[PDB]
């Protein structure tokens, strides 16, 4: 699937790919941080100053 926030908090914009978390760059959809179900992906260069995210397509 293409990536869309659905659930994000990052003002409508579509996942950003690679984004650098916790001094580390994800180029795919991560977990870390939720306990919920659901995967996420940053939607700028660095998530960790920013901290706008989006939701991506779980079990991926």
């Amino acid at each position: 699937t293409a990536l869309f926030t659905m659930g994000g908090n990052a003002e409508g914009q579509p996942c950003k790919f690679p984004f650098r978390f916790q001094g580390t760059s994800y180029d795919s959809c991560t977990t870390e941080g939720r306990t919920d179900g659901y995967r996420w992906c940053g939607t700028t260069e660095d998530y960790d100053r920013d901290k706008k995210y989006g939701f991506c397509p779980e079990t991926a």
